[PDB]
């Protein structure tokens, strides 16, 4: 056609479709697609046009154009109080890319040397403290989420940082920053300009984190004179980065990339672990639990890099399929800065364009019987899996996240079995920013494998 995507009619004035979307994100999107006879279509969120790239065959039209054409900056305006002014997506595109590359470099597999033991240490410490009886009842999502913050901190931060800012206090500062976020501001940008009590809190937590970082940096320069230590961590990595123009990252920027890394990795990784365990313990999946048991059957007590990286293909499939079925990020978005072709249409300058892992992961051609968790499945449409994104803004933490998931799975199932206290795997809870299993349905019985 070369014209605009078909518009889905608005029946609710002012609000547009946001209500029907919350009620049933997948159901609503699939209904639009059916009724409009197009995988590319435009919905309306509080007056803003959102064009969905809902055909897995057209994913490349979303993930591949340059920032200058499809930009994430405006979509992330509401996180500026957390990352900081001029940090990540708020910085000019070449500088954004530089800061993101500096972070990515700290999460490459060449940094993973002592991560496996760090993760195992923290996981065993947690299990010993909280899974300390022959059997007992626990909330698996809460416990996975506590292990992820502990493990991430143990891997990424040297012992000195941890003595001043341990995983508990770090989680508290981050939860105070996160608590302040108003993602509605994507569609109601007037919010970003208002005095809100949120802003004061957020600024508070961030400035306290940045104070702690500066104090750590000053202390480290002193251990440098003494040659007591030479700590190599996430912080030292970003500290040594130098931009193309010859200058270093400011403290502001360093702090902001640390916050982005920690925000990003916490919920997604915790959720992926939780789903993966929930599926593995369910009676319908005994064959898959068997397979994981076989994979790890001959592993040593103290795992190494090679065991997790190279000898857990099935665990990795489990993690990936969990993300496939229940993607923690439902909608990836960009601001359209200039007219782009998508499918047989032109998406106009000023639209938000979106591509939905939720929608695409449930395309029946790409993923037959998509509600069936099957780690042995393989995509049947090229590039249909987008749980880690793709192209210009593809996930830079994927290997680190999967490292943690797989290690937790090997560590946990070595020492325990688990029983779901429900007939079914929990329902996904779509009411949060990062989507996981319904927290109240995640009660499980652990059983110590004596
Ligand atoms: C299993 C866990 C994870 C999942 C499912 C996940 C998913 C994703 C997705 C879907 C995107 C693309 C976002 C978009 O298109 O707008 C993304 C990008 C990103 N992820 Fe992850 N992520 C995970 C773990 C992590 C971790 C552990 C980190 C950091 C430690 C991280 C850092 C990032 C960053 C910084 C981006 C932005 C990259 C850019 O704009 O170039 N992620 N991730
Ligand atoms: O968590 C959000 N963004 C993270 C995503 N992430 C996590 C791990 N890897 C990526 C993020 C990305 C890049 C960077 Cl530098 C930092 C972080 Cl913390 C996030 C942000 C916004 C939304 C969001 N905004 N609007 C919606 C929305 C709107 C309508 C319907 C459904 C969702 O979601 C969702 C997740």
């Amino acid at each position: 056609k070369g014209k605009l995507p078909p518009v889905y009619p608005v029946t609710v004035p002012i609000l547009g479709h946001i209500i029907q979307f919350g009620k049933s994100p997948l159901g609503f999107m699939q209904e639009c697609k059916r009724q409009l006879k197009s995988g590319i279509f435009t919905i309306n969120i509080v007056g803003k046009r959102v064009t969905i790239v809902g055909d897995p065959h057209e994913h490349s039209r979303f993930f591949l154009p340059r920032n200058e054409v499809l930009s994430p900056r405006e979509v992330y305006s509401f996180m500026v109080p957390v990352f900081g002014e001029g940090v990540a997506y708020a910085a000019p595109y070449p500088r954004m890319r530089e800061q993101l590359n500096f972070l990515a470099e700290e999460l490459t597999i060449a940094k993973f040397q002592n991560f496996v033991p760090a993760i195992q240490h923290e996981v065993r410490k947690f299990m010993a403290a909280n899974w300390d009886k022959d059997e007992g009842e626990i909330n698996l999502l809460e416990d996975c989420s506590t292990m992820i913050i502990n493990t991430a901190c143990q891997c990424l931060f040297g012992e000195d940082l941890r003595k001043r800012l341990d995983a508990r206090r770090f989680a508290q500062l981050l939860a105070k920053m996160e608590s302040s976020l108003i993602p509605a501001a994507v569609f109601l940008p007037i919010l970003l300009k208002l005095p809100l009590p949120q802003s004061a809190r957020c600024h508070e937590a961030r400035t306290e984190l940045q104070k702690i970082l500066s104090e750590i940096i000053i202390a480290r320069k002193e251990e440098e004179v003494n040659k007591d230590s030479s700590t190599s961590d996430l912080l030292s990595g970003l500290l040594s980065a130098v931009y193309r123009d010859g200058t270093p990252m400011s403290l502001h920027e360093v702090c902001g990339m640390i916050v982005a890394a920690m925000f990003a990795g916490q919920h997604t990784s915790s959720i992926t672990t939780t789903w993966s365990m929930l599926h593995l313990m369910h009676p319908a999946n005994v064959k898959h639990l068997e397979a994981l048991r076989k994979e790890i059957e001959e592993f040593p007590a103290q795992l190494n890099y090679n065991n997790v990286m190279d000898e857990m293909p099935f665990a990795e499939r489990c993690a990936r399929e969990s993300i496939r079925r229940d993607p923690p990020l439902l909608m990836l978005m960009r601001k359209v800065m200039a007219d782009v072709k998508v499918g047989s249409y032109v998406v106009p300058k000023g639209d938000i364009i979106a591509c939905s892992p939720l929608l695409s992961h449930h395309d029946e051609e790409a993923f037959p019987e998509p509600r069936r968790w099957d780690p042995e499945r393989d995509e049947k449409v090229e590039g249909a899996f987008i749980g880690f994104g793709a192209g210009v803004h593809k996930c830079i933490g994927q290997k680190f996240g999967l490292l943690q998931v797989k290690t937790i799975l090997a560590t946990a199932f070595r020492s325990y079995d688990f029983q779901l206290l429900r007939d079914e795997v929990p329902d996904p809870d779509y009411h949060t920013m990062v989507v996981g299993p319904t927290a109240s349905q995640c009660r499980v019985k652990y059983i110590r494998r004596k």
